[PDB]
């Protein structure tokens, strides 16, 4: 309050650098929440901490809780809500120096650290829904509405191709199946001019996305489906039925990737796509047990004389691996493939076929299916604990990926500053035991300074009447 | 709707429709069949195996691809989502 | 203390069964029986089941074999108690 | 099986490390000791929940309250000595 110069020492640290390194919250809070020099404290450049508002939210977030509470300045017109305006001045959530081509630097830092209370604070919420209601609301509504025109013309075109088939076979080229054909091929050309601009900005890290590869299989397959409506000899083959079934499946499976971002119907798609990532890593390890049993049933059940429709599925190696995977889901067929062929004296190797089947039932439909249940119970109760952070971390990555696509000259017109608006507990026990440790250190230092003085008094006290 | 329309494309124009494949001849009947075959009645060796060796399965290699990706995520992965909730 | 390992006994059943499988390729009258089909199915199953015991020690594919072989130790102790209900 | 999977998953970062050390432990016993001491290097030079934290801080504050209690009893003996031998002339009743 008397104007001290904020300088650096020989070991090139500042006064703020020691309060974050030694972790004294009430010492840093006396100078980032100062009345007149708060803005000069927040604008420092160092080596240990290149940006102080990114160093507070990483080290001690309860100090940054109070910096955000100073940015919501309410007017004193308490009567009738006539001029009771709340003034939102952000100024700290945007880091000029830490220059950097990172779009939302402060909000992306408090996501990688899991700071869910800073994200739910009413300064961060009003910073997001200012960026939402300016540009972001209309690059999300117009994206989900021009895909849902494509989804209803792939679904109609498949239902018209099945009701219009003749004879070699051919399609009755109707004016209704031709108008649905043109809307599909116009959408592919217009959305291939969007994913070639994307390759320039995402050179060779485009293949790692795995959502783009769904879109390239969907667009190629919807072109192979649509070609018999364009030829004079509008003939059909088994490559057009196969392309139509891949296009209709992937058109509706890609609609689930849009419903991640809604409310009350968006947390259940995050649970679906997280127990799907575990189940791919565990059905490549335990595809060794399908090659183990699937080759064992090929040895035992393929040379049965007079092969019935029961044992006709163990006559190949690729067909025995599909059969073994289906008979851990429940269709084991005990009394059709083992019992009635044993009493007709047709089972080739009797006592070993009941041994491989018995060890099958122990570990494939009991023990491997219970591994997959137990992995899915644990992943759902991990999303459900972190549900209020995954909704906020998805709201910020929506705007983060959307800033990188747009040109920067459009943003700075709509990048408003100083908005005026006219109308378990593990982190609480560990943040109070840490507070009582600093209190017992102050009691111990006050008591040692006092014990020096009491011990001095008896060295120099005058004793005359009560002398022995 | 994703799988139930995919099995309608692949399994509805099978010549001499048996009682097995008579449940994929409509779109409303294919959506009830798809919901019942995630509860356990998948009928692998009556609707896929015996029609493949009688040379009656219309689109062979794709019918075993849609069925294989069905078994991964509808009776395993979606039924385990409902247990875990 | 060799018999207490239980990984060595997998290897002795695998090596004997892969010798019974291979003997019809060594005889002049290369005849087959139902003991050679049975030895071939035990040898092929145990050859691929013993590959899972090597994948315990990798990363991201090694924790799921530890989960497999730990719910297998409990399921043997509980399917001998409740083989009384069968 | 649900309870055994959430017991491996909590102890996952220990079972990876306990398996890395039992790999080398069983491998030392097989090799002869004369080969090991050549490759047994010393002094390597390289040119380029929270139950154990609550119980380790409550135990730390117990030792701190014992030091405050012993400093305060040594001081209470001296303050009580001062009033036994303090000179009282002007403020005597």
């Amino acid at each position: 309050s008397m104007g001290c110069k904020l300088v650096y020492n020989v070991l090139d640290m500042s006064a703020i650098d020691y309060a974050i390194y030694y972790k004294y919250p009430e010492a840093a809070l006396a100078m980032v929440t100062h009345e007149e020099r708060a803005n000069e404290v927040m604008a420092l450049r160092s080596d240990k901490h290149p940006c102080v508002t990114l160093a507070l939210i990483a080290s001690m977030p309860k100090v940054f809780e109070a910096v955000q509470d100073k940015c919501i300045t309410k007017a004193n017109c308490k009567k009738d809500s006539k001029s009771f305006y709340i003034k939102y001045s952000f100024a700290f959530l945007q880091c000029p120096f830490m220059a950097s081509p990172i779009p939302l630097p402060a909000l992306n830092t408090m996501v990688t650290h899991g700071r869910v209370e800073l994200l739910a604070h009413p300064l961060s919420q009003k910073y997001l829904q200012m960026k939402w209601n300016s540009y972001g609301k209309y690059f999300h509504l117009a994206n989900l509405l021009i895909y849902s025109i494509f989804l209803v013309f792939v679904t109609i075109y498949s239902s018209l191709m099945m009701n219009n088939i003749e004879l070699e076979e051919r399609i009755n080229r109707t004016t209704a199946i031709l108008f649905c054909a043109v809307v599909i091929v116009v959408y592919i050309l217009l959305n291939s001019m969007r994913e070639l601009i994307q390759i320039y900005q995402q050179k060779l890290h485009y293949i790692l996305e795995t959502v783009n590869l769904i879109s390239w299989v969907l667009y190629i397959s919807a072109l192979v489906m649509v070609t018999p409506a364009f030829q004079p000899d509008g003939g059909i083959n088994t490559i057009h039925y196969s392309a139509a079934s891949i296009a209709v499946f992937l058109s509706w499976f890609r609609l689930l990737l849009f419903l991640q971002r809604f409310d009350q119907v968006g947390i259940y798609v995050v649970m679906f796509l997280e127990i799907l990532q575990t189940l791919i890593k565990v059905l490549m390890v335990f595809s060794i047990l399908i090659i183990a049993f699937g080759l064992a049933f090929y040895i035992l059940l393929s040379k049965i004389i007079d092969p019935q429709p029961n044992h006709l599925s163990f006559s190949n190696i690729p067909m025995s691996l599909l059969r073994t995977f289906s008979m851990m889901l429940g269709e084991l067929d005990f009394v059709g493939t083992y019992v009635n062929t044993y009493y007709r004296d047709q089972l080739k190797v009797p006592m070993t076929s009941f041994l491989i089947l018995s060890v099958f039932m122990i570990l494939m439909p009991i023990l491997l299916m219970n591994l997959l249940i137990g992995l899915a119970v644990g992943d759902i109760e991990s999303v459900r604990r972190n549900a209020q952070l995954k909704r906020l971390a998805m709201q910020v990555v929506l705007h983060t990926e959307l800033e990188r696509k747009l040109p920067h000259v459009w943003l700075q017109r709509v990048d408003k500053m100083e908005l005026i608006e006219y109308p378990n507990n593990d982190d609480y026990i560990n943040a109070e035991l840490e507070r009582q440790r600093r209190k017992l250190r102050d009691i111990s230092r006050m008591l040692e300074q006092q014990h020096h003085l009491v011990r001095l008094i008896v060295q120099k006290m005058e004793i005359k009447t009560e002398a022995d």
